[PDB]
């Protein structure tokens, strides 16, 4: 049976940007239900045994929705850290460089990509087959681990749970709290 | 230009099933910036001078979500009443009994819908060519009004932003709210 993974800071180590609450409720119980559903639907089925990656590349359906959502918010925790934000460093700033010229034109293009991806769906930043990174959308489970030779570097939950609590309806306040948070050891460890 | 329609009932009649606050942000900017990015999208274009069925029956990409979504909108707005609730009344009562046995079997079966509806969506009680009613999922700006033969009756909003405010994630608290709110009026007008 998948298990809730802990939070890899404490629920109050994103705050101002994303509150105690938020990361109560969001990974206490949204992440939570995906686990349990996702445990209630594998046994009598040929994902019985195999690991989260192996059936949320292989399934649909409910098995699916569960399966990737677990994936997604275990990979956005890791995206956030009360130790990022700011300028990205290494490999990844490099690479964010050589496809977009700068830091803030890559950003722009994410903020643009984020607020304007409708309903509830995620963000991307992920490195292409040659190599070069990309940012791409996602809606519902829906993830680039899933295409295949394409790396998820970092993910942005644009979910409305994930900031209606500390922002209602603003999506940009939401994605500046993002980036003060950006965690860009775990970038540069996905991209190496 | 497209306009934000009232609200038909005071901020707080709906208490304490839908709070103010929720009416404040969803009716009040949701909506609005519905109206707003349609009115941004149109000018010059050929959905220019139509009218907002026409468009919402007529295009695709941003100008359909935008559409869709103020139609979808105010057709809720009207889906609930601080005089609705309850049981059904008239011809709506007598055609749920004919598809579904009784009110409580439709009620647990629109439930389940809406409670497995993944993602931002909404749960129409329709009307199908037979003359027969029917429960419906949509997601995210999509609606039965662009469906041939199909009349939407009644719709619960199940967009995060419809009752995070109030529910946070527990969806059955909130529709038990919209039971007590639904509007068996605007029902059996919708379905004579
Ligand atoms: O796990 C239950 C099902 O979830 C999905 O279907 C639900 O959500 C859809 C919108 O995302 C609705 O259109 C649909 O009516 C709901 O049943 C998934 O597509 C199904 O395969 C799952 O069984
Ligand atoms: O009007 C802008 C576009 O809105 C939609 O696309 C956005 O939201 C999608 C998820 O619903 C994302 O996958 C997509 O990347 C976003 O651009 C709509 O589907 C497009 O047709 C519109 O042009
Ligand atoms: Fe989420
Ligand atoms: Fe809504």
């Amino acid at each position: 049976a998948f298990e809730l993974p802990s939070l890899p800071y404490a629920i109050d180590a994103l705050e101002p940007h994303i509150s105690k609450e938020t990361l109560e409720f969001h990974h206490g119980k949204h992440h939570n239900t995906y686990v349990v559903k996702l445990n209630g639907l594998i046994p009598g089925t040929k994902f019985e045994n195999k690991s989260l990656e192996e059936i949320v590349c292989s399934s649909d359906g409910g098995v699916f929705n569960n399966a990737a959502q677990i994936w997604n918010h275990t990979f956005y925790w890791n995206s956030l850290s009360p130790n990022g934000g700011g300028a990205p460093t290494g490999a990844v700033a490099d690479a964010i460089n050589a496809k977009w010229g700068s830091f803030d034109a890559f950003k722009e293009a994410l903020n643009d990509k984020a607020v304007n991806n409708f309903g509830s769906s995620w963000t991307w930043l992920v490195k292409l087959a040659d190599g070069s990174l990309d940012i791409v959308n996602t809606s519902n489970a829906a993830t680039p681990l899933t295409d295949d030779g394409v790396t998820p570097i970092l993910t942005v939950d644009l979910w409305e749970h994930a900031y209606y609590i500390d922002y209602r309806n603003v999506r940009p306040d939401y994605l500046k709290g993002f980036w003060s948070l950006v965690n860009w050891e775990f970038a540069n460890a996905n991209f190496a």
